[PDB]
């Protein structure tokens, strides 16, 4: 082995929202150091891979002491002379360990920590960025972004059911015009929203959350942003519906009515007719597996149609997915899964299947831009990392815009 | 010369509320790399070092490209060749590269950013902490925070005045449990506006900008929260009034008055009778000389009176402000004044004459945490960065839960 | 720039029937050195990269000392001190030099030589293997190979019309094993033939020509082969039919008749239904667009359908093919493109749209194994390389051997 | 000891007739890395030194997993922390741990692929080519060249009963002109056997197997050639008869005849009255003692006499030929006789008492170029390669051509 994984260590930090959550850091023989941290998801639930919280008085029960803990203890006893340069025996040393299916032992937020750490410790010995240490010479694809600047849903509090309203640059060449029409949008909506009395105040995303009156006036509101800063047609727009978050007993409660699977199937393609929408997320819900069929059937052809819930960015989900044709897109939260081995074959599963990958942020956020490498690593072509406001949002764009320098290459419209 | 400059760029980035700045990055002769990100300063006025901006038609006239092209061509050329470690030589020649006496031919934020980029490279290549760079083995003090919460004035639409209301955690014993304590303090704050129909969403700072009736409203929240959180008497009150905004006509009009500075004054004693109010930042017009000279006497020997708009960071007001017995503490950020060792300069100033020093976050900040080693290096015992959200904010709060794994003192109440 | 080139050279060197081909060797200023052959091409045509040759007395008019001259005297001239790490400046600075579409004034043979030896000596001076340079941490599959064990068309002189019969290892859970396979299936065909009193000498990749009395009993005695070594049902057959080599005044000449296009898709409609084809590669000629879009619509949903002169691995005429809907597969060959950069961008944009990339040798080969490591560099899945005998297709199939000791996923029959 | 050797390892990798073979890999203590691949020798015999065959269901019987076992488990016990540059030291213990006279232990394939690694990795630690780590600045000589273009006997199915009919580039003062007349001369024959209606098919060597009348007609064929490219009386004949696989009950069994001795000399005597014949390997068989003296005496102040079966590359074998007057010049396979120390001491042997050494290949070769580098280091002044066809052959003649760049002494037909 080159070099051998000498240390390793994790404290608690401070996430975008204000909670805990754990940063790693490793050091290799020759001593270079890499570090990262690790955004916040979900200590419950039966599918997501869990993240160790502490429950106890501490930071209202959000401590992640005891993941820093293992980290500190159990992966470091277990790490420590690897081989630095072998990422896939790291991981699934990790995984190993763990012992179980969703990191319920170690918690992902141990894991991908590490698993992070690692992989910038082995970039730093070979001088060598992340994104080439991850994709070699072959990482090339700037993302295009999908900028959450409206919100609604349970990330509001107002009328309106859908969760996220994107924009989405296309019509660009290369990724930094791209990224100044966005701002430019993102902030000629914020004077149309101050002017009309609404709060310009930011959710955690970065995005306003005005009480407008149902899902077609925030696409509405884009549309006239989209036009009076001079981008008609090079920009469009993007959905997450987040439809879990509004299904009961078989139906969907939105927009003062009960909606059957079929009849919210032919809402978007009534909405897709009206507005450039590219893209829609999550619009059947999790466990909605035939209503997810026909939806694929009827726009799957025409626009893209991203699994969160659904694939959880699991690589086995996903494949029963792809099997059943289930959408066309997976949404990639690195966290969600635990490593960024696991993460990879999630992609690399994708991408032999003609599933987009969108490499996606997390609620909580830091200031840690690794998903930024990650998405030019795997040239995923789309990146969504929030509104153009927040450091946790903008150290992504800020890291894109720095590799952009050495490649530049961004797709915009083309195949 | 051990090491020199070898190379010096810039590029535009994107600072916390999405307009652009300037990103420095520097490499010396042994290939060390350091970089930083300045945050947004202003760019008219007639005291305050000038931040260069393009005024074209990209982002609505902000633009910096031009500071970018004075860093890649201008300073470039100048600085090529100088002594890595002479920070002192390299802020005197930028200063005389720029030849005003507000950086209005450079800009500031071409200056600041070499200035920062230059320090973080030399740090590298002597493989240490940047605090230990800047302020050596008696680099020691983590600082107390000053906590921007609750917001009003020009930093809101409401009839609050005063424009930040902080929280403050005296008493602890380890910077650890102080931070901890403003993170459970806000998240109750967070839970108790929810409850009470008021927006959770977020100003610049990461505060909340309710819209409260007055000025001791927003005080009476934070004593609520403050012992709600467990913490009654641990955590005092430090207020920004920014004065100058409400000052015309040589009266100063809030609270639906016109006070003269005496009437102002003697609503302060009231104020601070009432409640633990520590600090206050320009309690008067930053050229209401005479006010501040009575403001001084009168409770001078009782609470911190910082000057922010008094004194801008510069070491001359400074002088003449110690002369003429105005206020005992100045605000410190660094991009007003426009290189480290001005910075330094005014810090050492202020140090030598009984004057606390506030280190200090701006409005348009970024993932950069420069100011939380700063603070340390410089041992000023505070620190004003934001509350405890927004990744530019928290960016600071986990550098200095990193530097206190190798200096952990906290004076606290401690002389 | 960490590295920069120091020095290229090339001289003429041997391809595996013998005719002159370009060697490349790029030094680096730490020292490091890169060497590549190149495979041979076709200094002729209109679609094609160009390779030159000398047309002189020497070699029967295939010297290639004028390549030979353009790399030693104009590339060195233009890319000594540029960035070793940089590939795509590389690669697009030997476009730029060239001048034309198709480099014919380098000549390809000079291009892609330098273009893979610089490659070679930035991963050498990294201490990285050629796959993790190529394609970093993400370098994951091991491809399935398609192996050319019996010969017909312009590839013998036989009443066989079709130019390829290859065997696919799928059923399988390692590379190495399926690799004994078809090494085993290979050595029982050669028995067969010898007791059949054909010959058992060789063709230019490793496979026999046998005179067979049409199409399809190369095929059965393939699936003869694959039963008695013991694979049955685990090793399917795939084509290269060649059919512009047939294709004259609109028909095909084949199996004594003259098929329409209509026609011929329905041979392989025919001959798909009787035995386990999983591709055809150019199954009808070039430029027969209209032909290949009913191919694509009758069989691409059943069958592999690789492209080989259809698309050149040019990534404009493939974009016009994706577009068109005709095929849904590329074969990958560098030197028909003349750098590794516009081989990736061909990859990547098939891989984008959901066609299927094959990693392929030339009919000149030599000892260099560079699209072993690129196959796997760019997860292809697949790879052309070659019968399983004669050292220029073995030192793929060895080096695939080495790869497998670092990452051993072989997909197989997986999704 | 400046650098030991830290590890040692083995591996099974294929051979160019596609059966298993031994590739050898050596690291020494500052990280250089040797490796050698070992081409197929013989697993039974009571004269050669024996290469270790699996005799299992893989590979028909053909697995070297046993030899590679010997390697990784036996040999690097022994030899892991012995100098790096004694390579005398190294072979010897092989030879002594090994225990045998013929290598029946460990095997030949084991043995030979660890000596010749760890020459090369003792030459890429001193930055140095293999050629002069083996011979010194004396290293010189680039060799003449036999190329075994028509094949019969053993090699072949036809009614040719000598084994291999070679060409000889004597008269050229550079080695990449005596190449290129080969390579034409090859190119010539391959036309006329199209032309004639003979198949172009290859056999093991690279050379072609037609059916012709005897043992004369592949003679005329290739003086014809010779002719016809424009060399003629620059390029001579050797031929390689292999006696030994026709002699039986005390004659040779040739040409519809069973010939005495005496008879088959006086036909070597005919041959060479008629064409320019300069050379003869195994003209009698390896026990015709008798008949070797007779020859030896009749033509060896005329022609070079070669024993391959005669001496098996083994210096006491060599010793008692030279004593008795049998032949006067020997076939040099390494892997005969199972390390590089071993070889060299037969090549000294023979150079001492006026025997001329002819550096071979196998006919299961790979693309290894050990042979081609020591050739040069011993200064053999011949070597015999193959074909000027197949990469395990053209590999050769591809070291030989960069070699030339560095030492471009080539002595055709000076003494
Ligand atoms: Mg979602
Ligand atoms: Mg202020
Ligand atoms: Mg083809
Ligand atoms: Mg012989």
């Amino acid at each position: 082995a080159m070099l051998v994984i000498e240390d390793v260590r994790a404290y608690e930090v401070l996430d975008s929202r204000g909670n805990p959550t754990v940063k790693a850091e490793v050091t290799l023989s020759d001593g270079s150091v890499g570090a990262a941290i690790v955004p916040s998801g979900a200590s419950t639930g039966s599918k997501e891979a869990l993240e160790l919280r502490d429950n106890d008085e501490r930071f209202g029960g959000k401590g992640v002491l005891k993941a820093v803990a293992n980290v500190n203890e159990t992966i470091a006893d277990e790490i420590l002379g690897l081989d630095a340069f072998n990422q896939t025996q790291l991981d699934d040393t990790l995984r190993e360990l763990d012992g179980t299916n969703n990191y319920s032992n170690l918690g992902a937020n141990a894991t991908l920590g590490v698993s992070m750490a690692t992989a910038r410790a082995a970039a730093a010995a070979l001088g060598m960025p992340l994104y080439r240490y991850l994709g070699g010479a072959n990482a090339s694809i700037l993302p295009v972004p999908m900028c959450n600047i409206i919100n609604g849903g349970a990330h509001a509090n107002n009328n309106v059911d859908f969760q996220e309203f994107m924009i989405m640059p296309f019509g660009f060449t290369s990724f930094k015009e791209a990224l100044r029409s966005v701002c430019e949008i993102y902030a000629i909506l914020k004077k149309e929203l101050a002017n009309s009395g609404h709060s310009t105040a930011l959710g955690d995303e970065g995005g306003f959350a005005p009480n407008l009156a149902n899902n077609t006036e925030p696409i509405d509101l884009l549309m006239t942003c989209i036009k009076k800063a001079g981008y008609e047609n090079r920009v469009k727009i993007a959905l997450d519906v987040a439809s879990t978050e509004f299904f009961k007993d078989g139906k969907y409660h939105m927009e003062g009515k009960a909606f059957s699977s079929e009849a919210l199937i032919e809402r978007y393609v009534e909405l897709c007719a009206k507005y450039p929408i590219c893209s829609i997320e999550d619009g059947l819900a999790e466990n909605d597996f035939e209503g997810w069929i026909k939806l694929t059937e009827k726009l799957g052809n025409k626009i893209q149609l991203v699994g969160d819930d659904l694939f959880v960015t699991n690589e086995d989900i996903l494949r029963e997915g792809i099997i059943k044709k289930m959408a066309n897109a997976v949404l990639i939260k690195p966290n969600q899964i635990g490593t960024i081995t696991q993460t990879m074959r999630t992609v690399r599963l994708a991408q032999r299947n003609n599933y987009k990958c969108v490499m996606s942020h997390r609620s909580g956020e830091s200031e840690d831009a690794f998903i930024a490498d990650f998405a030019v690593a795997l040239n995923t072509g789309q990146i969504k990392t929030g509104a153009l406001a927040r450091g946790e949002r903008t150290a992504k764009y800020n890291r894109l815009l720095e590799i952009e320098f050495e490649s530049d290459e961004y797709l915009g419209e083309k195949l």
